[PDB]
């Protein structure tokens, strides 16, 4: 009930902490936008909160781009189509876009910059202004999802995701106080590992990405808590900024979620 | 129910943020020791928390000064005596303690810079040590209240309490990293401006405090989300971070809960 | 000369900090290559640097736009070309791009971000991937410029000139890290407000920029130091930074030289 | 002659970062006060002072506990009385205090906490404030020397040395602002790794010390420039922000010298 009779627009939510976080949000009896390219697993999702005693009336499944007018337009739309309102919009969507040969570091060609940041800033930023009148109107809530990658340490092989994240931060700051004087408040949460479908993405096979979580849970200098992210450490955190009730005071913040990946340095893995 | 069968130290929670903290506690079913120097305030806060349908053996209050070995020794051996553990710790009590002179900057006495150290850092070292062998065995959690003040904007009036706040952040990452092999977590707020005593215990007459308040809440570049945050605000956050099942990722980071006013810088106070 | 025998690339040198940084690297027995769209204020350079003991070899002026891959190009070649070498690359080039209708905010337009990012960020990571094998044999330098706009207060007004200068940061950040292998030593300099041709590219008439310059030397919660910043001031830090036998142990770091302005609260704007 | 006609404090100036500050600044035509415990080592100083040419007129020489007031009185009243005046002050003595069971983590002692702070906090708050009335006649200056184990990575061993430097970097950042006001600067630089006497101090063998630095040069997760610093690397770069010519518009900041050590996160260690 916590957000009843509140429209929610997730996107990503076709897989990993977008999908558990419109789960989250469906069942506090939100209406829910989820969407993401693969219809597959996008109506995976569905199903799950469907399955949750849900009506399909509270969701609203889109197949889109976001990185594209025509598929962000789509998510508005068919949200006010359905709902008539917007009343928080989680920018969840991103990913660190691999080259054709893995190649990494300031190597990285140019096409990776201009894919990376299209999605992990550029979206977020048309995202932001399509729904901002509609915010305005609800007084409602932007959430976005940043990394650790963002800085303040360096991040030499994949350069372009991380200082996209790090223009993303700015920019959750810079909206959030140009925002704030209509009402709305603008946070954000920034993972370190979580298990979800990401490395895949990045071209890592399962039984790798297995590995990767293994060794950086079991390792101190890696995982300080002892224990992989899971989704829902994540969406916990979303719907709490989301939660004006609760959150409130929090306002262009972006909450670092990484068990204490962040708070170690290079020289501490050594004895 | 959220903290059902867990157990509480509020330290500072005789007023302010420590108060409104320690009752939202005890309404999650949360057994709590509140505790604090003034014994009419402090007693003020159980009654909130009686009147509340919370049974008197949900609470251990404790007078005592936190900044001394007996006061702390008292806090957590009353809590231990009565409720035969310690599940969490929130270090809240502090304060900007003023110059008796009315001086600020960098002019403020040295005397100044030894009483608000051992308020607002020793005293939260010495209560995270001595909390240590208990959280230990319960797979605790701590949580500590910082402020802005702490940085990265210079604080050229109230020094001492700035610093003081600063070197409690790295204590607050460090023992966070250091206790996270023992199962704790380590976490803070940092708030903003906030309406509770603090002012007052820094010799502001209430009508000064108000005026302070609204000018604070009614200016943008004072505080962005226009309002003053209040106790709850930040009582929530502690809550949340004490609520491992919640926000169990979060580890060795100060949450900054200020509407905004950290992020506006100076010369966002005039026009272009 | 502590820098005879070097080759620099300055951005941005036809006006401001780096027409000063140019002239100071040239007086210091380096060679210079200054580049800049504006041929007659490039040329204005040149005079000065002439005027002093330089031999006009040691100048190689480049009328290019920094943006396109042919101006990258033109000015890397020639540099090669003319000297045989590259020391040190100073990204200095950056523009607040101003929107045509004045707006500001989230309301600036993605023509805006698209434009502003192609300078502040893209130019700087294509000429840094471009230069990089030269840096790599001359174990030369790179030194980036700026802005206190990155971060970590908001920026609500230029906000894609904020968060352009703070995916900068990052940039510089991680490729320190990443060509440090190769005994290249990347860092920056984050500046406050200098007195330059900024602020009347961005449009504003000289009358109201010495008002706005004077206005801020003028309060001390706006330039704490009480004097506005001048090119010289940022020119000597990107010296310092480029001169390895001094500077050396400094490395991914980017100096804020800001008069105090970034460490001032807008409530101390009152007391 | 950078500092001729300039009297300069270097406080911990009888080893290591100090010795050679003080070696630096005479060399540049500046009248010297050298201090510390060790008189032994303290005339070793004073020594290299005089074999560089420089006549002990300029040089004046001083053993006290930099933690007492009558330590600090001394410091000070010497250096008026043989100059009749201070233009900068530099707070560079300090150490890491170890447990008298080499205990580390959250169980060290209150005993260590105390010593620590009152050497690495305290001791600068004072000397800050007694050479204030000085440095305001003539519009002197402040650098400090702080640490990279301030923050923002934790440092679980030595807490109190940790949280100390934190302090520091606050309390340098808040008396610029306030002394700014008079004219005087003051700044800072946090160092990583040195080769000084400071692990010495700390009670390590001298043998483990270059295994400490050997290895610390060797990885780079550890020191990404590869090279260990040198007590002249940070020397440099006081001298810089003592050069108010040069470094004028940097103020309230801690320059942070450390070969990128702080830049590499702890997962990054590993493949
Ligand atoms: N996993 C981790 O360790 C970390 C993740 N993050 C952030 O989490 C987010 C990614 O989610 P998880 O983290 O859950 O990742 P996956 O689990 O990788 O989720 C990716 C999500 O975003 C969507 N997406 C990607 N590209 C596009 C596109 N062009 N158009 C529409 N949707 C797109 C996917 O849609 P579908 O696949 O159909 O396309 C999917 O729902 C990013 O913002 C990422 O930076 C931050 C730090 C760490
Ligand atoms: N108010 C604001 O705007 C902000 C407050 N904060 C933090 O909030 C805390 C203060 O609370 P509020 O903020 O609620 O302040 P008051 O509302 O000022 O609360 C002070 C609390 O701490 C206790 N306290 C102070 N000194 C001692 C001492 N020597 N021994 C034992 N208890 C002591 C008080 O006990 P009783 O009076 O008996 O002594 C009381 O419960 C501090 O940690 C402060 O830095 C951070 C940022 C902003
Ligand atoms: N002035 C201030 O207060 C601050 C300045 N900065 C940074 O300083 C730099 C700007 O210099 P000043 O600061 O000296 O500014 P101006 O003095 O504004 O200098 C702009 C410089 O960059 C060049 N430039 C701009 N766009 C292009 C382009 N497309 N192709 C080639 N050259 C281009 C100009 O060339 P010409 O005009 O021909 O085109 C000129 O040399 C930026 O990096 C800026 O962000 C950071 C903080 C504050
Ligand atoms: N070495 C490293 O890797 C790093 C060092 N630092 C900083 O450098 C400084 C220490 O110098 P190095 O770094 O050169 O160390 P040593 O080379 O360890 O120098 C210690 C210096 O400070 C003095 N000192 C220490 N305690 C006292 C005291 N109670 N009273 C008077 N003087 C005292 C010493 O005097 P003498 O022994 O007579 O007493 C000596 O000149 C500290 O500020 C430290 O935190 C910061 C980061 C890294």
């Amino acid at each position: 009930p916590r957000f009843s009779n509140k429209t929610v627009i997730i996107t990503g939510s076709s897989n990993g902490i977008g999908r558990t976080t419109a789960i989250l949000f469906a069942q506090e009896g939100a209406n829910v936008t989820i969407t993401g390219r693969s219809s597959e697993r996008l109506e995976e999702t569905r199903q799950i909160i469907l399955k949750s005693g849900v009506s399909e009336k509270q969701v609203n499944s889109v197949v889109a781009d976001v990185t594209t007018e025509d598929g962000q337009d789509q998510i508005i739309n068919s949200t006010l189509k359905q709902f008539g309102k917007i009343d928080v919009l989680v920018n969840n969507a991103g990913a660190a876009i691999p080259d054709a040969f893995g190649t990494t570091g300031t190597d990285q060609g140019i096409d990776i910059y201009h894919k990376t940041l299209k999605l992990n800033l550029q979206a977020v930023i048309e995202m932001t202004k399509k729904v901002k009148p509609h915010l305005v109107a609800s007084k409602g809530e932007i959430v976005n999802v940043s990394s650790i990658v963002a800085g303040p340490q360096a991040q030499p092989d994949f350069l372009y995701y991380a200082i996209a994240k790090a223009a993303l931060d700015q920019y959750t700051r810079s909206t959030a106080i140009d925002l704030a004087k209509f009402g709305i408040r603008v946070n954000s949460v920034s993972p370190g590992m979580v298990e979800t479908g990401f490395t895949n993405a990045m071209g890592m096979p399962d039984q790798a990405s297995q590995k990767f979580y293994n060794f950086m849970a079991s390792h101190k200098e890696c995982i300080p808590i002892g224990a992989a992210g899971k989704p829902e450490h994540i969406a916990n955190i979303i719907l709490f900024l989301a939660d004006r009730n609760l959150s409130f005071y929090i306002l262009g913040q972006s909450i670092v979620a990484d068990g204490g990946t962040s708070l170690v340095m290079g020289t501490q893995a050594h004895d």
